[PDB]
């Protein structure tokens, strides 16, 4: 059984971000033998988020369910021509190589199609630098064309960017140190 | 007068990425007819950054003088090859086009020298994004060389960059909208 | 007497990045005084260009012309969500801190509003590593947008982004040596 | 048996890039059933390259031999804080979404350790525009750490680099269009 967690960080209400990674989790759920989260970074204790103060209990489980993730959903609107603060500080908790041996799909929404390579160029090499083993095709997504209440191209290639998550989710513990520069420095 | 506003962004205690941000400061104010503030980002209240509630008076007088200020220097330590997500966090509250009009110096720290770029190809789009007028170039310092009491070669290139962010300052109203794609929507 | 370098990177001909250039190039000598060249990437020998062959005149020429500038109008199709090869290739044979002292802009067209960002993201930091003192606003055109022919609101974009390139201009020999990070060590 | 193609893109003559790409070939040959070919991008006809001239038959068997590849090891010397013109100008020529299906290795050497990230920042976003399958860790390598004659340390993240690059060939025809927006639109 896979484990699948989902990190949204829009810091608004009502995000339609967290309602596209929603969409995913539940996609690759129907599809594969998973057990699903969805970490909601709003959700959690700013104050010990921003201070990475794991005696937090909601923050410890949601860090430890992400380190304990064969997949990650990581989805972000678009602010200011990159991924949020509020993900940003999520992510900063996390163990230096806590991504080691994981797939990952970016996900995001944005008010202007101008603002697509946010993902390729802001978030991927950040999930890099994490050790992560495999980053499928980000996709994006703009505001207005949301409501599966979405036009037929758009789905098309949200649901080709999930399935290639799913595919890529590895079961065999040969490849859970991969990604990590040192694998036998743990991971 | 100029108006500057330094802005550093550790979630940590003992920040050494302050003591640069408060080191170029000085500088400038030593060296121009100028006052300062530094905003610790740290030091904002948490729950209200993340939510972007200006009704916290302290918040909302951050935004304000980052705002009127005539030059940012804005300050990071390298987290997972990028800036903090605290940081970002304040950055993501100010309004589209802030930094119309500005002068901006990116300075950071960082354990390895590896990622140096990590200010040009993450931080500088940001700030571009923001309707900046002037950007000059990045300094980067690994935490080792830090203790003025810095190498020689490293000290003058940090004060190389000090130096130009001061003398891009802009007293003429004239100025003031230039970065901003549409300049009389305000800025 | 400003001396303004447009250097255009289509390795197609009939290229509207270059009728975009030539745009920009006409708009700041009409508004100041200054004298310009036009260098086409494409119209410089391929294996001179290749192999840096600074016995080539022409290409020596090129160089020469771009060293000597006071201001620099850098464009560029995108190409696989970044510049041409062909630009890059030029870029790759000027010394190493080549854009100390100059402003520059840059300017790409693309069959898509998604590569808006490439510029930032991808151009913006090779200039900084040649020492640029100031670079201005981005400025992207998609393709079928071009005809000043133009949209209203791109043109007045496009027009407010060569105006801030000239207004950055600098005659002041004090300037010259602005955006290297050791300037004593030349330019 | 799985084709397997370098690609390096240094544009000097003796370059350790190129020995570094060879090398990486080697490796995945010796430990899998594997062939090989190393497209030298100084070796191809300037005008022809430059141009996109498939009459050039030299040309279009490189662009034939990786369409044809089920891995890329994609390796360039950092010019000016990015990747070479001449492998870009490669790159360009290649049809849309020719990496689909397709395993890539990211390799470098540069002067400076200051430029790690050029892979992650720069190459790593045009390989997913054009469709790429699963682009494993990059490598850097400075300079003078080459002579396997290199440190140990090194040497272990080079190999678990290639180890991984190895580990992610795909045979099956299932995965053949893995990476590409739109499957049934061929490939
Ligand atoms: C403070 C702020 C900054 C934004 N910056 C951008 C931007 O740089 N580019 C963009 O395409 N949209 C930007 N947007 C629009 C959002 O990305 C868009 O509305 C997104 O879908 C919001 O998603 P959400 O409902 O999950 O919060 C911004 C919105 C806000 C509130
Ligand atoms: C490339 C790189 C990545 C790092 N990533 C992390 C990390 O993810 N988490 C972490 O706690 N520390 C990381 N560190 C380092 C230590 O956290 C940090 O250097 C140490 O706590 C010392 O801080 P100080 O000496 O400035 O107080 C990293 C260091 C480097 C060089
Ligand atoms: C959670 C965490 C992640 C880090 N990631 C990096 C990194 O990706 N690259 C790097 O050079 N240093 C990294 N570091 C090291 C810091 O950048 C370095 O210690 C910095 O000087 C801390 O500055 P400060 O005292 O102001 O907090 C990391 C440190 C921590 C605690
Ligand atoms: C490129 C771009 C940048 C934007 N930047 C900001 C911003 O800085 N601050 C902001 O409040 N809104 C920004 N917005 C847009 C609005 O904040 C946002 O679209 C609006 O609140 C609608 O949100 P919703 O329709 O998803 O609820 C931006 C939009 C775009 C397209
Ligand atoms: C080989 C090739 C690759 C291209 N890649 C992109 C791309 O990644 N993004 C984009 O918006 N347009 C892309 N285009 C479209 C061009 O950017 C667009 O046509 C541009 O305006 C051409 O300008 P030019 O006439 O000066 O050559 C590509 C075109 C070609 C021929
Ligand atoms: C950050 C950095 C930038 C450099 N930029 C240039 C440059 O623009 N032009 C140049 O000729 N050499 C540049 N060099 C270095 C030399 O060109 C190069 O190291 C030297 O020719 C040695 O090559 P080799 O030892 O691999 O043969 C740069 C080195 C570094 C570390
Ligand atoms: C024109 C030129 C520009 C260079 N720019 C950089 C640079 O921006 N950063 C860096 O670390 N090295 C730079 N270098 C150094 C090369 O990356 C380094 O020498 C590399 O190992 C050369 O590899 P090669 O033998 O395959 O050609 C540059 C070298 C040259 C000749
Ligand atoms: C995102 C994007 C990527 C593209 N990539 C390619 C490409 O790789 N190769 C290509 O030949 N054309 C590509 N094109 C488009 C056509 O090549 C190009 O638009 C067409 O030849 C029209 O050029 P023109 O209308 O400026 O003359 C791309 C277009 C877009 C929007």
């Amino acid at each position: 059984t896979y484990s699948i967690v989902a990190i949204s960080g829009s810091p608004s209400r009502n995000s339609t971000t967290a309602k596209l990674a929603e969409y995913a989790l539940a996609h690759v759920l129907a599809r594969s033998d998973s057990q699903g989260r969805h970490i909601h970074v709003i959700d959690l204790d700013p104050k010990a988020l921003l201070r990475g103060d794991l005696s937090n209990a909601k923050l410890k489980e949601a860090v430890d369910a992400t380190c304990n993730a064969d997949g990650l959903i990581v989805a972000t609107p678009i602010y200011k021509a990159s991924y949020t603060g509020l993900l940003k500080a999520f992510l900063d908790i996390l163990p230096q190589f806590a991504l080691a041996g994981k797939a990952a799909l970016p996900l995001a929404t944005g008010g202007s199609p101008a603002h697509v390579l946010a993902l390729d160029y802001g978030l991927r090499p950040v999930l890099h630098s994490m050790g992560v083993r495999h980053v499928v095709q980000s996709f994006f997504m703009v505001q207005s064309q949301f409501s599966l209440a979405v036009e037929d191209d758009v789905a098309s290639q949200l649901n080709n960017a999930i399935d290639h998550f799913r595919l890529s989710l590895s079961s065999e513990p040969s490849t859970r140190h991969l990604g990590h520069p040192r694998p036998s420095l743990d991971a």
